[PDB]
DNA sequence: ATTATGACGCT
DNA sequence: AGCGTCATA
């Protein structure tokens, strides 16, 4: 245990915007503020599909992946904002641009890894070292942590939520050894001070509220972020992990929400993350492979080494559209019209990207789905991307897929297409 | 008939 | 390269 690496070398934060597309719409339209509201795409089919939900609306049981007509049954006064439509399809440009606003603010504090349209990881290790020296070994005042929860506290020997939060924070700060500049708990605490500042800057400069997690790695930071949403941040210390994990369903951990997580549970006969500690690393590797087993063995002990990648920008720019049920594309001209629609939005986004970010895509991926099939994608073919023009891209896309047509006559398309996807990839500096 | 994305791992 | 998994609004 002298040599037992603690996995406490880094301070990592995860910042995630609260109900993000909803906040974007509420900033634009003040009538939606502090109301049960949701963001919907399309409208004809069952009122449209919900993709974001305000906390007021979640109180009524409204969720994402709910049809708006069904959501209105739970919440009759639900207000709805519609995703823009351009060239016959949902267009997410407003939310992508809002995301850039937030990411550029975070980048003033540290290197960030864009993890989704509305969240980024922050490696704060260096910022913390600097703030620690600025500090002088003064105590950290509760006043510097006005929206911070310390997971696991208060504990040991009032019934208000904010009262509980301060109780826990006071116990944490009372215990801290601010004397030691290499203390991991102290380092997390200064990390949280910086994230309060970052979150204040995001709200001041965009109007958007967010939550955050602070811990020693990405998985714990992501988990921490969720603990006290909305508009709060949570510090998960190395020490808080045994109790936290002792009743944490395995599926709650990032990457375990799917088939792998289900196989951990079934094969091992366990339910909670903490139960993993009873297996040897070799045992876990035998069941889940070398990489996953090593990852699980360390992760259940609160340790993970995945770095925060310095990447603020998406690696791919894609445009996709489903043609569900009876709207499936059964005609050549239909297929070519929609490929052009997709290609025109792609050209628009690619040109904007080239101007803002000094880079050019070099590969065009074309993906389709066929009726009665499978899975999200039936077939994925790549071809060169040499020019940002929609007509070339759409013609090229048709070329690589046109032989998928089992149809006897080339005017018809069989079996009908239920999805088209164009994705630009393999960016190079330009 | 959730839809529209976007990253990463496997072979 | 093409496929599959996991994730987010
Ligand atoms: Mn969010
Ligand atoms: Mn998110």
């Amino acid at each position: 245990g002298p040599h037992m690496a603690t996995g406490q070398d880094r301070v990592v934060a995860l910042v995630d915007m609260d109900c993000f597309f909803v906040q974007v719409e509420q900033r634009q339209n003040p009538h939606l503020r502090n109301k049960p509201c949701a963001v919907v795409q399309y409208k004809s089919w069952k009122g449209g599909g919900i993709i974001a939900v305000s906390y007021e609306a979640r109180a009524f049981g409204v969720t994402r992946s709910m049809w708006a007509d069904d959501a209105k049954k739970l919440c009759p006064d639900l207000l709805l904002a519609q995703v823009r439509e351009s060239r016959g399809k949902a267009n997410l440009t407003k939310y992508r641009e809002a995301s850039v606003e937030v990411m550029e603010i975070m980048s003033r504090f540290a290197v960030i890894e864009r993890a989704s349209i509305d969240e980024a990881y922050v490696d704060l290790t260096s910022a913390v070292q600097e703030r620690l020296q600025k500090l002088q070994g003064q105590p950290i005042s509760a006043d510097l942590l006005p929206s911070t929860y310390i997971e696991g506290l208060p504990q040991g020997p009032t019934v208000q939520k904010e009262g509980m939060r301060k109780q826990g924070l006071f116990q944490w700060l009372d215990s801290l050894q601010i004397d030691n500049l290499t203390s991991p708990d102290l380092q997390l605490t200064v990390g949280a001070v910086i994230v309060e500042e970052m979150r204040a800057a995001i709200e001041r400069e965009t109007g958007f509220q967010c939550s955050a997690g602070i811990s020693h790695n990405k998985v714990l930071a992501k988990l921490a972020c969720g603990l006290n949403k909305p508009n709060r941040q949570t510090l998960v210390s190395h020490g808080s992990v045994p109790q936290l994990f002792s009743q944490m369903p395995i599926r709650k951990i990032r990457s375990l929400g799917g088939k792998l997580g289900a196989s951990v549970i079934e094969i091992l006969g366990i339910e909670y993350m903490g139960e993993l500690t009873q297996f040897t690393e070799s045992q876990l590797q035998s069941h889940f492979g070398e990489k996953n087993g090593s990852w699980l063995y360390a992760m259940c002990r609160g340790i993970e080494h995945d770095p925060v990648k310095p990447r603020q920008l998406p690696k791919t720019i894609g445009c996709s559209k489903n043609f569900p049920g009876k709207t499936a594309l059964a005609t050549r001209e239909q297929v070519q019209w929609w490929l052009l629609q997709l290609a025109q939005e792609l050209e628009e986004r690619l040109t904007k990207d080239r101007n803002d970010n000094d880079r050019v895509a070099t590969q065009l991926v074309v993906s389709i789905r066929v009726q009665g099939d499978k899975r999200l994608s039936s077939l994925r073919r790549c071809c060169a991307l040499t020019r940002y023009d929609a007509h070339k891209m759409s013609h090229d896309a048709f070329t690589v897929i046109k032989n998928c047509n089992t149809s006897g006559i080339q005017t018809e398309w069989s079996p009908p297409l239920t999805m088209l996807f164009l994705c630009a990839t393999k960016f190079s500096a330009s």
